[PDB]
């Protein structure tokens, strides 16, 4: 059996500078820091940083005066951080700058009375604080998910529209959406491409060669993780059994019996480690050493605040 590695695969840039956030601040501050939702969606991160100390909550409310609050990777709406603001807390936003950069786009719209649609799946805390970066009553913000979703949008001047993305969506799907966009809305006025960032990019592209070799692909990464499941969507459509899975005891012997060539992948926010062992556990059912295959350079790393050392 030959294993094969994806490159690039794993943290990407946005991940590696939240979770230095909340270590800095534990690190200066001492337990417990408090965190907005998971930091970044993997059990294996929350559950190493909780097991230490961090306490992650749902909701401002849950958090007591005085404390240390740090909002996750996914960003927040201007409500939230009023709230925050509103309250005794001392904040620090671990907000990506590459979700950051959309939010700017949102409230320029929205400053600007102009209508602006984002795409985007309902209920991810992206798409929460992103859609809710809009505040003007004279325009409006809306939320599509498909081309059907374009084609039943009314909006009310379709002069005046911008759209955005969120930034770990299908390369391709979203594409499908833009072309259903302009063909409703021929004035829309967005970014060249769209606003899915370079890690989500590469790690869909890596994962396309990686399936074109291999009969089954394992993708790390947790459940509610979504660039971790566009990994895994994108291996499937190109007709490969492929499997997200969290860690290494997920594996099962059926997906691998019998098959020549497996790859591994990771989602953005899965640590190395964790493909480690499940490389060993493949090992253990049969496989050799692991080849990494070649691939796109990532050279993009984004500090933390000075303040956080
Ligand atoms: O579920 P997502 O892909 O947004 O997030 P995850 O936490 O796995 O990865 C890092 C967050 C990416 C924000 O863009
Ligand atoms: S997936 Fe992209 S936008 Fe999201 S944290 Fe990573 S670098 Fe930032």
């Amino acid at each position: 059996m030959q294993i094969l590695l994806a490159n690039p695969r794993g943290f990407c840039a946005g991940v590696d500078r939240a979770i230095s956030i909340v270590e800095n601040a534990l690190a200066i501050y001492g337990a417990p820091i408090y965190v907005r939702h998971e930091v970044v969606h993997n059990r294996y991160v929350v559950d190493s940083l909780r097991e230490r100390g961090a306490i992650f909550i749902e909701q401002i409310s849950e958090v007591p005066d005085g404390a240390i609050l740090i909002f996750s990777a996914h960003g927040v709406s201007q409500a939230v951080r009023n709230e925050a603001k509103s309250r005794d807390l001392t904040v620090f936003d671990a907000t990506c700058p590459l979700v950051t950069k959309v939010h700017m786009e949102v409230a320029r719209a929205s400053r600007r009375g102009e209508e602006s649609i984002l795409i985007g799946h309902a209920g991810h805390p992206e798409v929460e604080g992103t859609m809710g970066q809009y505040s003007n009553p004279e325009g409006g913000m809306y939320l599509v998910e498909s081309p059907d979703d374009v084609w039943k949008l009314t909006v009310k001047n379709e002069e005046k529209l911008s759209f955005m993305t969120q930034t770990t969506l299908s390369v391709d799907d979203t594409s499908d959406v833009i072309d259903a966009l302009r063909k409703r809305f021929p004035k829309i006025v967005g970014p060249r491409k769209d606003d899915i960032c370079y890690a989500t990019t590469n790690r869909q592209e890596a994962v396309r060669a990686l399936a074109e070799q291999a009969e089954v692909v394992l993708v790390v990464g947790s459940k509610n993780s979504s660039n971790s499941n566009r990994l895994a969507e994108l291996a499937q459509r190109m007709g490969k059994r492929a499997f997200l899975i969290d860690d290494a005891k997920d594996i099962q012997e059926e997906w691998v019996k019998e098959v020549k060539c497996v790859g591994v992948t990771a989602g953005a926010s899965a640590p190395d480690i964790l493909v480690q062992n499940v490389v060993a556990r493949l090992q253990q059912l049969g496989g050799g050493e692991a080849i990494p295959l070649e691939g796109r350079e990532e050279n993009i790393v984004f500090e933390v605040p000075k303040e956080l050392r």
